[PDB]
């Protein structure tokens, strides 16, 4: 729902990528 993850260097295989959370991560946030 409304909630998203910071990742290192890629989301995993269900979170889309929303933006940039910082140098090697990147804000995703799950397709569910």
């Amino acid at each position: 729902g409304l909630l998203c993850y910071c990742r290192k260097g890629h989301c995993k295989r269900g979170e889309r990528v929303r933006g940039t959370c910082g140098i090697r991560f990147l804000y995703c946030c799950p397709r569910r």
